[PDB]
């Protein structure tokens, strides 16, 4: 597809990630989990504005991603170095800023 990133959370900086980035995109989200799973567990991290979990209608479940929203672009690059790698129900997500644009 055109969205080759394997999400390394633009670290190497560029990207539409500098603006007001809380807009959380986690992905490798566990294929069972829930949005209230995928939003408690950041907010641990702290106030999560919105988070969403993208599942198919009905079948396909957790399609493996997910975005929340934090209040904090602070907070959202805290779940990133934090959050990012969670073992969240023995399945590891990847937490990033969901680009905006």
């Amino acid at each position: 597809g055109h969205m080759s990133n394997g999400y390394e959370d633009h670290m190497a900086e560029d990207c539409r990630g500098d603006i007001g980035r809380t807009n959380l995109i986690v992905n490798y989200l566990p294929q069972n989990m829930t949005q209230d799973e995928l939003r408690s567990l950041f907010s641990s991290i702290g106030e999560v504005e919105s988070a969403k979990l993208i599942r198919d209608k009905v079948a396909g479940h957790s399609l493996g991603y997910g975005f929340v929203n934090y209040v904090t672009a602070k907070d959202a690059e805290r779940a990133i170095n934090t959050l990012n790698g969670l073992r969240l129900q023995s399945k590891t997500i990847k937490v990033s800023y969901a680009r905006p644009s």
